[PDB]
């Protein structure tokens, strides 16, 4: 199965993300300073664990290397101060883009004011995200900032169906599409994630992704964790029981043709790489059969046998 | 996916296998009595720990219970003395069907005339498998035993591409094929595995089953465990590295809307059945999309959350 658009393929600070079904290794983007994370004492001064943080990034580091998975960070804080002082961090102890990600939007603009229009941020920086509910100021701030990529949350609790996500990218009556809100902000290069609701919900995020890929080639990804992780059932059956639920979770997104993956918690990138780079190398194989060619040699299927 | 070809469902003594992705779970075939499995102190008598293969069996019916994904037992012998002895176990001590399987055609054959005309191994026991080196003497013993089910495995190095694996399905030239074999021995239904050559391919093998379900709609299925455990550079990992590397081998074909798989000795099952039962459920939530209807509310999607 290949997709009729030509797929963008964007080149975020060396990281290539989007194209074909086996033409490049599926992007993994691990949280750090999440709700409830060990090395964050206080979430509101943001005050952790710089030494377990370095600790994270060299393994993100490491399993990239072994697999040819690439890395963005998920950098999330509760805070305008927190959240500046983890990306002031994460720029000097990692070369990896990173998603400025809050659950409050006055967090995200408040932490890009801070970081102001620095060139590295411009390259490194990704906005989490552009939503349905973006406001002037959030625009403001990203055009101020200078930023050329963001995550588009193409998820409407009134867009459920794949189809409807041409209207919410687009734009529909009398509502601005989010890709022409993106471009209002000076925005060039869209990451698409049409959200995720629980496990089950996956199957209808996966087929919104083939739906973009489809007509109109953005890169597409999904972020399953936050419904894994509410999984009590799975997660309190402790090890392989939660990973090899977890690796499904994660995995089919890329068995239908995803090209980036917010697998949650960085801890888990051990096993969540593994799981990852099977599929992808599964993928790649068939190629041989499609005529695909693989963007790079630094793919799963040339590197985990 | 919605396969074009209308989809054969087979109820083997209760067992639902086959149809259009999402309509009927995942059949999980374990194997028992495998080559250096500890329960057996002889492989040559057939002599084994019964308490110790009841409570594999008892643990079978219990994760089954707990996913809804119905169970084939994998019934293995090195011996014709020591399968007719697992088979007759097998019979009275579950009411699962299972596979009557031998590396060695001579001692399913000869496994296959010990047990003569039954009604009870006529509705359970199915052939493993009607394979590249059939030959009429064994068409003449599972036509003499009234045998109606079939394993019909296109594993051969003779037919690395998934359309070469269809060709010894089918027939071509001189050779009328593995089904046209199968159905002389009066076998009315077919479980075509198109083998497992290593993980790599195991996306041609998906590719096969496709085939086989896009024109023949025969149940797809393949049995992956012997290539993961020879992958000895995620072996090597350890747990749980190797079990999710497995789960995203065993889960592939399932995403590509596969019917069954072999995930290797039942003493795995109580992961395997929870990596399954999470990618079934996603599968089936799928359903409205794919215009299918679930056949049956003993479904992961209905149980697992």
């Amino acid at each position: 199965f290949k997709f009729t658009a030509q797929q963008h393929v964007y080149d975020i600070n060396g990281v290539k993300v989007g194209g074909q079904p086996g033409e490049y290794p599926t992007v993994l983007i691990g949280s750090i300073f999440y709700r409830g994370h060990k090395i964050v004492s206080d979430g509101q001064k943001g005050i952790f664990d710089k030494d377990a943080a370095k600790a994270l990034l060299d393994q993100e580091a490491e399993l990239s290397a072994e697999t040819g998975n690439p890395f963005i960070i998920d950098v999330l804080g509760e805070s305008v101060e927190a959240l500046t002082k983890y990306v002031e961090f994460i720029l000097e102890n990692t070369t990896a883009p990173f998603l400025l990600d809050s659950i409050s939007p006055d967090v995200r603009v408040g932490a890009l004011k801070n970081l102001g229009k620095d060139p590295e941020i411009q390259k490194r920086l990704i906005y989490n995200s552009i939503e349905e509910h973006y406001t002037e100021e959030e625009l403001a701030a990203i055009k101020e900032a200078g930023l050329k990529t963001a995550v588009i949350l193409a998820f409407s609790k009134k867009a459920l169906k794949p189809n409807a996500r041409i209207d919410l990218l687009q734009g529909k009556d009398d509502k601005e599409g989010l890709i022409a809100a993106a471009k209002r902000a000076g925005i060039e290069q869209f990451l698409v994630d049409p959200g995720v609701l629980d496990v089950a919900s996956n199957s209808w995020t996966t087929e919104a992704i083939n739906v973009v890929k489809e007509q109109f080639g953005y890169p597409g990804g999904c972020a399953p964790s936050a419904a894994v992780y509410l999984w009590k059932k799975m997660r309190s059956k402790g090890t392989p029981f939660f990973e090899v639920a977890g690796a499904a979770v994660f995995t089919y997104p890329i068995t239908q043709g995803a090209d980036f993956i917010l697998y949650g918690p960085m801890m888990n990138a051990p096993w969540v790489y593994r799981a990852i780079a099977t599929t992808d190398a599964m993928i790649a194989y068939n190629n041989k059969l499609t005529g695909v060619k693989m963007g790079t040699t630094e793919h799963p299927l040339l590197k985990i046998f």
